[PDB]
């Protein structure tokens, strides 16, 4: 079993929204590493697999994964247009 | 069997629409760090058990988690870009 | 056997257009409200039911849930440019 | 054995359109009220079925039930946009 | 055995498209009320049907209803602005 | 066994042009009613099934019969548009 | 065993594209005319199937054929605007 | 069993490329009449065999031909459109 | 077992790129024409499949090879207009 | 047993992006050529796999390839844009 | 069992972003010619197992993954584009 998930309430300023907005792009950005860093370790073993499993199914879902990684890391770069246009 | 949900009334102000700007910036602000977190918690589990299980499943729905936390994340520098049109 | 539900009739004002957007709009965000507030619930319950039995069925069910809740959190604040169009 | 439905028609004025815009609005309008007590008359019993019979398919049904509310909401706000641009 | 339809043949005018213009527009708003009508009268009976089956694909179809009943009415204001862009 | 197609080939006119655009128009509008003709009279049928049968896959199917006609009915207004912009 | 097509091959002129033009518009016509025929036609015996039995699959496959109907009548008023365009 | 495609290789002018315009237009218009040649081979059949299998597989299928006839015939006057685009 | 494939390494210049676009231009266009010969070679066989082992599958599939070879046709025309634009 | 994947870390610069630059288009070039060399290889054998296997499915997954082949071709033109763009 | 990953927090400036840009667009560009190695050596391998073991799911399993291969591409050239409009 795991521990339940304690929901951490953030503090929000309707009417001072720049800091807001700061805190955010530093949790968007923590996220988006981390997302690449799971992708990529998953990665890594997902080729493995799908080189020595000899099926169709592996291929195809290293293919899905693929798919995605590019879809992360093609956000980071359009995350910082995002805050220019903001800026 | 789980305790029935007891639906919570908003007070809504059509001709001072401010106040609910405001409120309903701060809950879906709220709402976009709960999911974060949610996601993130989940996505730390998805990998362990993708990486171990030697299953083509595990690692396709790992993508499936990683695809919803990436447009999360998208959603949150776009909010901050609503906020900016409507002020 | 669940009681049937009883329809009810709104007035309109197609002379008046004001009174009934206000009416529409004090619906519109209640029923916004009601629905992050049962998605929240669910997400809870659903995060908990993925996390505890290895079951990939359930995490690729809680991922559809964020979909949904992300795109339910943005129409809370497309809401309010539709309403600053509007007057 | 349900009764067979007798279908009211209704009187077009193709010369003299302000009328019929006027009556289309109201039937709209009373079409989209009627629709959102329907969603969530089955909203609130779809999330607890979905919370207490530990199965995806429950869950799954539930989030597709939130983004048909989600669309329909959405639509009652784009119909008084609709009636403001014709004159 | 129902009774076989017999295909009744319009009357058009290349050059006086006026007269058709109107002809169609009575044919469309008559046509727009009819499935109104009959979405209504599906939609009642298949809410009780989804609220009292307990099985999620009574749930999804209604959803499915749903949709269509809200292009249906959607579509009736957009006939409208068609209709102003004629003339 | 049903008797064969008879295929009629039309004359056509790419030097003039005009009286093949009026020739299309009466074929266009006469399967444009033909259509309209055809899904009102399945419409009734299958409405009357589905209310009756207690089975989700007639009302999903009812639901694929009214997105058509609605799809019919749109095509109808916008026939004249096109016929507008044909000087 | 049906008798094997033997291909005909078009004269084309590269460099005097619009007898090719006129040509390629008179099999285009031709094309689309026999095309309303054979669906008409089909659509005339799937319709009166989908009455005499109570069969979802019948309805459904009637209404992909109103859909292809819809289509083919728009894309030959769209087919005049391409040739004024070209003119 | 059927003999082994022999691929031709074409020349090329990279610099002079008005000789490749020429020919490529003589070869994808070609196909084009090789394409409608084909499908209209096919429909003809096609209709027939889905008037006589009492399965709606046959006219599902059938549709699709219609769909995929309609869409080779609205790039053949789109092939003349990118001709003349290409001065 | 077929002989594994040998990757062959173009040679790039970076900053003469004019070689690299005529050499690639060769290369699509080369391959544009392999693809043609190589749909036609398989659709002249699948048409008489379709037409004699009335399956609606062999028609289905048909349909596909149509679909692709209206997609090879018109990027063949698209290939000169990207070339123009580079040159 | 298949070999380890081992992955080369480039070298980047931010300062001067032009080296980057022109890097990864020999690197993006060479791979593009390597997919057209795998694509023509497959095609090759798929191709008379599907002609006299004499089963759907086999022509079906020819026509996949033959889409992603005309894909691939048309990047490599876009390819060339691209990097004219960034000149 | 596989050793879990340790997730690593990146330092954020949201009022100094250029630190953040080039450590990002370091990172992308690393992952992006990781993606591209990854990709080739399953390609690779994929290809001479569709060649060899004559069945269509390898073939359509292997265009999946040159889909891939050329979304990934695509995006190499375009990270610069971004990285080109951010300065």
């Amino acid at each position: 079993v795991y521990a339940p998930l304690v929901l951490r309430d953030p503090v929000s300023n309707p009417n001072n929204r720049k800091i807001d907005q700061d805190d955010d792009y530093e949790l968007v950005r923590r996220n988006m590493h981390y997302q690449s860093q799971m992708l990529l370790d998953m990665a890594k073993i997902a080729l493995e697999n799908a080189k020595n499993a000899d099926s169709p199914r592996h291929v195809e879902v290293f293919a899905q994964l693929m798919g995605q990684m590019t879809t992360t890391n093609k956000e980071m770069l359009k995350m910082h247009k995002e805050m220019k246009d903001l800026a």
